[PDB]
């Protein structure tokens, strides 16, 4: 869900508060987006937006209110590693990764703080 | 999901293997049921069958393949206590309890082993 995504950003980046740092950053990090990601760390976010985009299409899945952010799926973090349980059904397994790939991706991309709280519908 | 239900039966009854002991027991414990529960520990199972029965009706919920046993929902067991996270969405929150009430209920009901592997479609 939302709280696990964050909790996976800590797992991978034990140097944060993934609420402060990556929520409202550049064009796609945070809810929504438009324009071209302004960075690689924006790209991570853009791509994860598609990860969820795509999920909504699996006709096998029917996520609540229609925001996969609402899907609880059990994973476990250990030694800065992000594993994804397999007892996990297919819809939550899709999210697990949508969420796990960002956490990975993020830990490996330059954080320009000059893109945190960007003028969204302006420089987008 | 299935693996958490079990994992909650340990939480509440640290004296088991909730696979062996309560799967295939009396008429409702296990998959399906017919007849009147043969016991109180059968009643726990019957009632949980309705708990899931009911869940399928919440038009807000749409469970995979249509067996709420397939719903992962995060809970945490501590000091023989079964808590149910609230970061949990409403459909998985319904299951959490359907599952938590059995675990409670079970720990408090006489286990006749003379009902384990009962002639289902015979004494039902
Ligand atoms: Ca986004
Ligand atoms: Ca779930
Ligand atoms: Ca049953």
């Amino acid at each position: 869900a939302l709280w696990q995504f964050r909790s996976m950003i800590k797992c991978a980046i034990p140097g944060s508060h993934p609420l402060m740092d990556f929520n409202n950053y550049g064009c796609y990090c945070g809810l929504g987006g438009s324009g071209t990601p302004v960075d690689e760390l924006d790209r991570c976010c853009e791509t994860h937006d598609n990860c969820y985009r795509d999920a909504k299409n699996l006709d096998s899945c029917k996520f609540l209110v229609d925001n996969p952010y609402t899907e609880s799926y059990s994973y476990s973090c250990s030694n800065t590693e992000i594993t994804c349980n397999s007892k996990n059904n297919a819809c939550e397994a899709f999210i697990c990764n949508c969420d796990r790939n960002a956490a990975i991706c993020f830990s490996k991309a330059p954080y320009n703080k000059e893109h945190k709280n960007l003028d969204t519908k302006k420089y987008c």
